[PDB]
């Protein structure tokens, strides 16, 4: 079927037309889910190892015509979607061998043998978003599969393209290792019925979602005796002390805060700047912000394209005009081409709407201010993310470290950094679990304490 | 102070005493002031924590036949079994101890960075036990609580909460003794549906750990929203004997896990499954070795069967009983009951009697003889999913059954009763979410943090 | 180097395939002092480095899968579909070093007020002296994990086959080349076993000595290493119990691959098979008729299930040792038969006393007792060797007694002795070894600690 | 012969016998050794509950005789009371870390199709300990503790310089073997000569590890003689101390004065050199002699002491006649390079890199101090055959990571001295100063052997 209109988000073309699944086609596709829970459950190591390989290999060969869907569906710049591209491949990869390699344990018993055994939790509901709908996918497929899972995936209507791509890859690998093709189902159409339904219903046995705090909130009070992992966003502090390296923190924070355009959970949500350092860091982030190329994402050169849509960018102009109403000082942008954003900088002060807003922009507040009102003004929203601090100095690094109320903290880098295999998520309205395979396989499977009863 | 709630012996049936049954609005009064402490916890030092967990193990070791007797008064469990739950609850808060000192972190390899993880507590960690083991399940969740540095709001079960409240004294005890301020733990007696529901429902409780009714699990599901949940809930545990069996060794096992307690413990035997061919010769010896059983006031050291926890479940066992029999079940032994004391009772049934789907939490034991290859099946056939055992000596039919029995844990040639309290324990389907044991605690009641120092 | 010094023979032909350079010790220690120059820039080879070069080792081992298994055919001997099965094994150890330099994990040690970690770094320079049964899959087995933790690496590979160690020098070179690492980190050196391979043992420069090959050498090694750290893997006459309750169809079928993969030549090849005198006569007739149809002969041929063995010298020697064995009064039931270096299907039933039960012989020679249950761990642990055992039975309570009593490193239950997940941890106690191998217990083994305390 | 009043057994401060001890033959410590092995079963099979249970008995009554066993150490090892009191309380706690671990340590279960494989550790048989006399309860307690948590029997020969603490904790071992039934001959205390006893518990083929702490010099001589036998060191070095421009000189200092002056430097990680950044190198040095000054030097039983004697008028002299070397070779003298028979003053000398005190360990009271500049430290530092515990004193991020990757050390302390160890963390020590780590899990570790299970499924 042809029902829902996907569009790039430069040109406002509509690319293609895609399935809407109703709430009763969803629950359909549950129930055959439910089907071959018993087939995956029982789907020997070499076999979970050898699909998640062929899906790395199938990822891998068709890598370039990947990266071309992540610019023209998602918005994002080639040179960024080819980097989101390469993760995915090595996040497959990590899975496969986790299958070989995940170590479960004995624990001391005088006349038992008392070990462990990990079976997977049952059908996974995988709710995936739209800015790195390549990568997000597989850091939810991947451990998915490694733990003998069946999956329902519904991904975010506005990149869906490379996940329809990816079904096709879990496909081809299910095909040829002689799995039926009901252990993956994709389920596209409107998070509200789709979506909303896979959290719902009583059949799936977890919902792992990445997106909106709002959402992921929701699901909290809708999804009922569920195991539930959330990966959701925050207003990231990047916080800047009189010692730092002054140009590293500026080439480090241009990256924080506008890689994909600012539409990155842990992108950069606010700066914190020590006021003897304020004035020379702020001239040299806004001559670096200056510069940027803003345009075509297929453009090689282009370093920022366009927000999701435009819908999102209208209300991005209204929040950096009520900044400024409130206040806020105007150094850099704040001007719109339809869905381009341009790198927009402000200075603002700590009760500036700015500071309490994930905007998902290219739209940066910086505060200037004392050491001794940083961690307050850090640690001062629901969310707690990622945060991070630019010092040479170990005693401030560490008990800067110790006070941030956060999943992650960052120290000489921007809040944006996350290394694939490292454990990932959020505290406060940010998130529940962690993600990175190792991690996500944990979650996705239930432990089995075996105890074995010595004459 | 005030005396507001009826604690009953359920033995003699009399009101041993009195204490506070907290509003609503009282609740949520100390969960505010819980809020206060929430900071000091966070920073308390590893010694600090290490220092307060031994010295609530010395006070519960120095008390262990007061709190013994406590627990034979207060929930009716015989006195042999009581001073068992006292020597484990010392185990658990030195275990604790320990823990703070020796619970690792980890450090992820990467070029030019430096990647490890740090352990922070969730917050206030919001704790509800339940009757029947309320000393030692308690200490599985203050411990690891303590540990973790969270604040503790508790609400024990008003069916036997006198040895927490005696707990509640030894914990403050400690706390006085390092200077730290009482407000990080916090004992709240009263109504479930009043005061643990507050618990379950407030935005300011990170975190709500569980152990209970399955009914009430489920529940709490839809009622907690934005906060990390544990469950640690019942079943009906099915009981697996092959042909091949030591009778003598699983009659004797399958004994201590039908009546431990009254069969009022989440893992207690469910049901019993039995190879058709060792059916008679099993049935015999089990009826034999229940008629024998001491069944009787609590504090008396020959005991070994006390009361059920009220004569209101008193009253519904016998009925469930009563349809038991309706349905063709066939009485082998007991049936009977004076006032809450409910004697050993044995009936053969078959896979669709209401007792092969109903959690009894009594010393009442359906006994289905049948074949092997549809063992699994009966076995699996529940909501449940907490424990489970096998009887044989055949390494094959032992795997077999172990990786297919949907259970938290299986059993080998003992009963479902077992726990060895170091063991990650917990329930799949509607029995549980996380896992409990000090060690596993710890790590839901703690997030994770990443740091990441960028090297030049 | 260009030199044509030493032969290199094919043991079914026993023709001379080419001649190799055969290292001086002066040429040797001039080879350790190169490996040293490279110390630091191994050390400091970044993880995506080091990832790369094991990855890459495995793609060219893989893009010569059919070629690196017909050498080992013409030089070892080793039949074709075996030889495939090796390759196959040794690609996998490059890539499983490559994700273990990604994922291996440190560690983080609670302290108030100061941040505790480990790291792991290199031991420094690895001598590596590898055996010639599994020439490929050993050498990947110390090489891989080498690289993989920041070694240099000094190689001597076993005379009796050294070609394919010779093919993956040139392919760790091309790897080496292509991401711009000096070729003087990772040095083959060919020769005499007691002149190169002794030089790498006793040179002050070597780090670490990991070596693979007879008891008798690796005791040596541990009077002349000297202060390095030693891993050594060595042999044993491995017992298989066959209980009465097993499944013999299941046991003939494990135990024929067992005695005869390899003409017997493994470290951890059935020794001796203890077989329980209720079933003796129908196991020996099982195990002979399956045996009868082997086909003995070319390596090269696809058919050929048993070729030679590594030389004439040894197989004169097994002979030796046969007719010693009847002298004694073993029973020859089968084989018995050389060719040159082709020795056949040998099996004799002996009394614990025979020489075979104490001696290992590296051939297709088994000895079979029939004995009682009780004398079994007795007999299996009566030699000065604990690499791997094995028990036939269906038996719980036997297979974990059997499994806590056998002086072993190994113990496997339902397959033979031969039995090796090149993942699990892997070695022997008494004088079979010191050390685990496994990729990820060589990392271990081939690193250092640091701990590193930074006090706030 | 238990008793044989063979060896005299000396206080080191007023140079008068305390007592006299057996000193065992050859021949006495082969049959201790051939009885010990008859014992290996008994051990190998104890239960969990036992081990544990024998553990916490151990470190109940030393907690019962803390004040006796601390006297002893005073009076006997020449460490003052108050550092005495200290090493006794450690030791109770590696009793208990070792129960704690009976009961905690974990096995490992591998994935595989059809197979359950899974490890299972087992004692190494054998266990030769050889304790040194500076540490004798705590180093002591971080081999028997372990020891007996993995299953093994244990040979212990303690140093003869300052046996009677690990006279009194064998007797302590004794009491509470039999109080859980289990014979005596599990664990075996074999005192006499080192060259004698020790030397046999090295070369007995019955002897299945050997673990010493003690002098490099006679490690080295232990890896050419043990032969087949599991082997763990813990030995020493000239552990240096850097100290970085941008450090904070008054911690700096406090941390030096401690790791440079406990226990008179008789510890393996005593700091060894203190390099210091020209550009600061005056007012270190001033402050650093300043508080050395005020140390009070003298008899270990006062409350007052600081520090005690060195272990014997053999080595103070030894010491002494090692300093005026350095002196001759051009170092500056800046306090103490005084002895009153083996009492032996806090002393300080400004030297330069070649200086003969950059490469000796002396196990004193000496402290040479080079200035330099900071590029010249990692390799100073590192110039040396020892590669025990390295400090570094810096606030700056970058350099104290540069400094810690490129130290080539068993450990590197920021912001502490040389001297600092956790006692549950991983603690050797790489080159000439050790092999394998002590810590009650990582000695654990050493001490058993793995056993891979693989049960295969139909």
């Amino acid at each position: 079927r042809e029902d829902m209109d996907v569009i790039n988000p430069y040109s406002l073309e509509v690319i293609k037309k895609i399935p809407a699944l109703s709430r009763e086609e969803a629950k359909e596709a549950i129930d055959t889910a439910e089907k071959y829970k018993e087939v995956m459950k029982n789907l020997p190591i070499t076999k979970r190892y050898n699909i998640l390989m062929n899906i790395a290999k199938q990822i891998k060969e068709k890598k370039e015509e990947l990266a071309k869907i992540l610019a023209i569906d998602a918005g994002k710049p080639i040179k960024q979607a080819r980097v989101e591209v390469e993760r995915s491949i090595g996040t497959f990869k990590l899975a496969a061998f986790y299958v070989k390699e995940h170590r479960d344990e004995v624990i001391p018993s005088d006349d038992r043998l008392i070990f462990t055994r990990r079976e997977p939790v049952g059908i996974v509901g995988a709710i995936t978003p739209f800015n790195f709908p390549l990568n997000l996918s597989a850091h939810k497929i991947a451990p998915a599969i490694a733990t003998g899972n069946v999956i329902v995936h519904h991904p975010s209507s506005k990149a869906p393209l490379v996940c329809i791509e990816l079904a096709k890859i879990i496909e081809n690998a299910l095909k040829k290792y002689n799995v039926p093709l009901g252990v993956y189902n994709l389920l596209t159409g409107a998070g509200e019925v789709v979506g909303d339904e896979i959290v719902v219903n009583e059949k799936v046995n977890m919902i792992s979602f990445t997106g909106s705090s709002k959402v992921g909130e929701l699901i909290t009070k809708k999804a009922g005796f569920k195991k539930i992992a959330l990966e959701l966003g925050g207003v990231n502090p990047n916080i800047v002390l009189k010692d730092a390296d002054l140009n590293k923190a500026v080439n480090a924070l241009i990256k924080g805060s506008f890689i994909y355009a600012g539409q990155v959970c842990i992108s950069v949500g606010m700066i914190l700047v020590d006021e003897s350092i304020a004035d020379k860091f702020i001239e040299m982030f806004v001559n670096k912000a200056k510069v940027l190329n803003v345009g075509n994402p297929l453009d090689e050169k282009t370093d920022v394209g366009p927000l999701i849509s435009v819908e999102h960018a209208e209300w991005v102009e209204k929040v950096v005009e009520k900044a400024i109403d409130e206040g806020g000082k105007l150094l850099l942008g704040g001007k719109r081409d339809k869905a381009l954003f341009y790198p927009t900088i402000l200075e603002v002060d700590r009760d500036n709407i700015l500071c309490k807003t994930e905007t998902f922009a290219p739209v940066i507040p910086i505060i200037r201010t004392n050491e001794e009102e940083m961690i307050d003004i850090a640690n001062s929203t629901e969310y707690g993310l990622h945060s991070a601090i630019f010092t040479n100095d170990i005693n401030k690094s560490l008990k800067f470290a110790e006070n941030l109320e956060f999943g992650g903290v960052v120290i000489n880098d921007s809040s944006l950094f996350r290394q694939d295999n490292m454990p990932f998520g959020g505290v406060k309205k940010s998130g529940l679990g962690r993600e990175g395979v190792k991690y996500a396989m944990e979650e996705m499977s239930n432990i089995k304490t075996i105890i074995i009863s010595k004459a």
